[PDB]
């Protein structure tokens, strides 16, 4: 469950948050395959509540109605078409599996659902699954409200309703089997793995029992006996009884400390400084690298109220965000996920964004196509961070340097740092309020290298900065604090 099942030499996943299946299929073919991306995390592909107050929020997709593959992203045939097309170009699909819960207990009964299935939260009736009252934790939860009230009680965190979401009775073989039926439908379609949503709200052993029911990956595309990649969304920032290590026997875990701390460092909050990153990884209290799914931001915490709060860097913070993403993609810790977002009219009142619910770009609730501009950016309010030169080129950097050790660290005791990845890549950052001009040991073979942040290697030339590595492995780097991107990255495949 720990291996991503990407092609060898492809080392990241991208979250194409709220994208439609047909757009992901096209993106696999036209961009993700040629640019070296390992795979795509898709939004939940199962039927959810259609919520109209407020209007079609992103978070309606975390309120299941059934396991029909029928959502605003598309129907089952469209989902299968995407998985097939992506697998056929060697780009994997990972499903966001919403399996802890059904919808909010106070949602009105009816057919306000993305496939029109009937459901009745108040009577616990989800006939399109089917689930009934026997399949929820009403009787097991011991809190006075029926909801999670106190995260210091690890039992109620698992047995009670997360902000009122009806909590499935995951100890029951019937329920485990309905979840496995859904997940095996997806595996047999060709998905390579899963994000397990709300994993802190499930017992490790119930997750294990579900995983024990799962198939190996579809043998038309994957070697025999390949296990689905599992990454469990466990928010563990310390200071609560639940530890993400309890989940290591099932798969990887999301390491939310990663982006929280990287954000604080890059923002220079509380005296933190990039020079402190020399021992980034387990030295910062993180999970073992081989159990980590890492990211700068995710779809929930990029809205400011998630794990990490205001420290999280996002596309709105583009300059610092590119630096953070670049550090992540250069550093060997973890398996990396890049975010790809949509723009919304963020409107802070009293320090909080009142429009943080807004769903994906849409016309009357129908999600807009992703259009591609001549300059390779996206239209229709899709941000497409994964197409930013500085991010895409660092996705490639990570591939190029795969397996190479962290080495040749330098820092100035403040926020000018650099390091290499064996003899295959080198990266230099200036997050101080002055220039960084110094000759550094790069570990690379002598030659001329294109900086892949300011430019590209195209037609045997560099379009941006060029770095000259001498026979001693040293090269001079100059980065003004006024530079568009105050970091430089070079690697074996950017050498002229
Ligand atoms: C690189 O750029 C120079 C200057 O524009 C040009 O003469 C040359 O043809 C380009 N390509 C190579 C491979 O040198
Ligand atoms: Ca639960
Ligand atoms: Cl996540």
């Amino acid at each position: 469950q720990y291996s991503p099942n990407t092609q060898q030499g492809r080392t990241s996943i991208v979250h194409l948050f709220e994208w439609r299946w047909v757009d992901i299929a096209l993106e696999c073919e036209r961009y993700l395959a040629p640019k070296g991306f390992g795979g795509v995390q898709v939004s939940p592909p199962n039927e959810n509540v259609a919520i109209y107050n407020p209007f079609r929020p992103w978070w309606e997709r975390y309120q299941p109605v059934s396991y029909k593959l029928c959502t605003r992203s598309g129907n089952e045939d469209e989902f299968r078409n995407m998985v097939t097309r992506c697998n056929n170009v060697g780009v994997r699909i990972y499903v966001d599996a919403v399996i802890n819960h059904m919808c909010g207990n106070a949602v009105s009964a009816g057919t306000s659902s993305t496939c029109g299935s009937y459901f009745n939260p108040g009577s616990r009736d989800f006939p399109a699954v089917p689930y009934s009252g026997w399949d929820f934790n009403d009787g097991k939860c011991k809190t006075g409200s029926g909801d999670i009230e106190n995260y210091n009680d690890a039992t109620q965190v698992r047995d009670c309703r997360l902000t009122g979401l009806l909590d499935l009775a995951l100890e029951k073989d019937y329920v485990r089997s309905k979840i496995a039926e859904y997940m095996n439908h997806l595996i047999d379609i060709g998905v390579a793995g899963f994000r397990l949503d709300a994993s802190k709200h499930m017992w490790p052993g119930d997750i294990k029992a579900i995983l024990d029911k799962l198939h190996n990956l579809n043998s038309n595309w994957f070697p025999a006996g390949s296990k689905p990649f599992i990454y469990q969304e466990v928010i563990d920032l310390g200071g609560e009884p639940i530890k993400s290590s309890d989940y290591f026997g099932n798969g990887r875990v999301t390491e939310f400390k990663y982006g929280a701390k990287l954000g604080t460092v890059i923002r220079k909050w509380n005296g933190e400084k990039m020079s402190y990153l020399k021992n980034w990884g387990e030295g910062w209290g993180f999970v073992p690298s081989d159990r980590a799914l890492v990211f700068v931001d995710n779809h929930d915490n990029q809205r400011g109220h998630g794990a990490g709060g205001a420290s999280i860097l996002t596309f709105w913070d583009a300059r610092l965000y590119k630096m953070a993403v670049g550090f992540m993609l250069a550093h060997p810790y973890g398996f990396t996920r890049v975010m790809s977002s949509y723009r919304w009219p963020r409107q802070f009142q009293n320090g909080n964004d009142v429009n943080d619910w807004v769903g994906p770009p849409n016309n009357n609730g129908v999600i807009k196509e992703v259009t591609i501009n001549p300059d390779t950016t996206c239209g229709n309010d899709w941000v497409c961070e994964h197409r930013w030169r500085q991010i895409r080129n660092m996705v490639i950097f990570r591939n190029v340097v795969d397996g190479q050790p962290f080495t040749n660290w330098y820092d100035n005791g403040s926020n000018q740092v650099a390091f290499g990845r064996g003899n295959r890549g080198f990266i230099v950052f200036n997050n101080d309020d002055w220039s960084f001009s110094l000759t550094l040991q790069t570990g690379l073979p002598a030659g001329t290298y294109c900086d892949v942040i300011s430019g590209d290697k195209i037609n045997g030339n560099c379009t941006g900065i060029k770095i000259y590595v001498s026979d001693d492995g040293k090269a001079h780097f100059s980065i003004s604090n006024s530079a568009e991107d105050p970091f430089i990255a070079i690697h074996a495949e950017s050498k002229l």
